[PDB]
Parts: structure tokens; sequence; C-alpha cells
């Protein structure tokens, strides 16, 4: 499975108040929780935590990604949103409304391999 340290580290009902608070303050961002799938051959991010625009598409999120943990463009990366891979071509926000948790945040698993999920 994948456990994420933020839902171990926030109860639901904080997580809950403050997705709902940046999402008050900033209605054309989606906050974002990023973390690295369990054994994978990746480096793990230094940043876990984005609040990025509604209008980045999945693939221009992947290269903030990509750069924040300095992967070889030869290099393949992969992301996860509940176990299955997102169209590269959807905007952050269309993702966000169709796989964003129960608390309001979107969560996204990054891996250097698809054997994980979908």
């Amino acid at each position: 499975s994948m456990k994420w340290m933020f839902k171990e580290d926030h109860s639901l009902e904080h997580r809950c108040v403050e997705s709902a608070k940046i999402r008050a303050k900033y209605p054309d961002r989606v906050p974002v929780i990023v973390e690295k799938v369990s054994g994978s051959q990746i480096v793990d991010i230094d940043k876990r935590k984005y609040l990025v625009p509604s209008d980045i598409t999945v693939a221009q999120f992947m290269w903030i990604i990509r750069k924040r943990i300095q992967l070889p463009s030869e290099k393949a990366i992969f992301l996860f949103v509940d176990k299955t891979v997102p169209q590269s071509s959807l905007t952050m926000g269309q993702l966000y409304e169709k796989e964003k948790d129960e608390d309001g945040f979107l969560y996204v698993a990054y891996s250097g391999e698809n054997t994980f999920g979908f």
C-alpha cells in the first residue's frame, strides 16, 4: 500500500480545515501532496507540499517534480493518483476535481517505474 506521512502527521480534520483554507484564499490553485512510492528505484523528494495553479498540465507538474529530484532527462518518471497514472494532458485543476482526497488535498505519488499500479 501507499502510506502517506502527511496523513500520519495530521488528523483528517486538520487536513480538511487546512485544505479548505487555502482553496478559499487561493481559489485558482490546488494543494498537492507529493510522496515517493515505497521501494521505487528513484530518489526521495525534499519538498512534499505544492500549491500549484490549476492551469498547469500534469506533464508540467511532472517537469516540476523531475527538476526537484534532479532526475536525468533519459530517466523516466511516473505519477500515480489513486493507483492509476493520470493522463499528461489534463490540467491539475481537472485532476483535482476528479481525484481529490476526502480531505481536500490531491495526493500524487511518483516512481521510476509503473509496476505499482495501473
